[PDB]
């Protein structure tokens, strides 16, 4: 069997990349996002990356969107908020990465370096998600909102 893997920023450029799958769901998805790309985003912010155009028909109901609002950073997957985190914390000097693994086990958006502050625990790591295999985002491409070199 011939296997195919889609990686991206391709050749050092953060261009949008269309790759519409026929099965409408990948096997795995591993999207490590650093945090030197959240502090430079404009104050109102947009996407960081997403597997569908931000304004497509039912863009969030079917795909993954790692948004950046003016106060928050949420990872929406099929209208299921996974690991929303206040942006003033993630943009600080205390965070290193954001690992958004999504596979047959479950969709878990870990925030390496951040500890929970609310939610009746305030003690566990920021890894939040759901062990549902039916939360794999329908890949149409990777449509970031950044620009310049990778």
């Amino acid at each position: 069997q011939t296997t195919a893997t889609l990686n991206w920023p391709q050749q050092g450029r953060l261009d949008n990349v269309t790759a519409p799958l026929i099965s409408q769901a990948p096997l795995e998805l591993t999207a490590t996002v650093p945090c030197s790309v959240v502090r430079d985003l404009p104050p109102e912010g947009g996407l960081v990356f997403g597997t569908a155009p931000a304004e497509g028909r039912d863009a969030a109901l079917n795909a993954m969107l790692v948004n950046v609002t003016e106060t928050r950073v949420d990872v929406i997957v099929r209208n299921v908020v996974v690991a929303s985190v206040n942006r003033d914390r993630v943009a600080g000097p205390d965070c290193q990465r954001i690992e958004i693994t999504s596979n047959l086990d479950g969709t878990y958006a870990d925030f390496v370096g951040l500890t929970q502050i609310s939610g009746e625990d305030a003690g566990k790591l920021q890894r939040t998600g759901y062990p549902d295999p039916n939360l794999r985002p329908a890949i149409v491409g990777v449509f970031t909102d950044l620009t310049g070199p990778a």
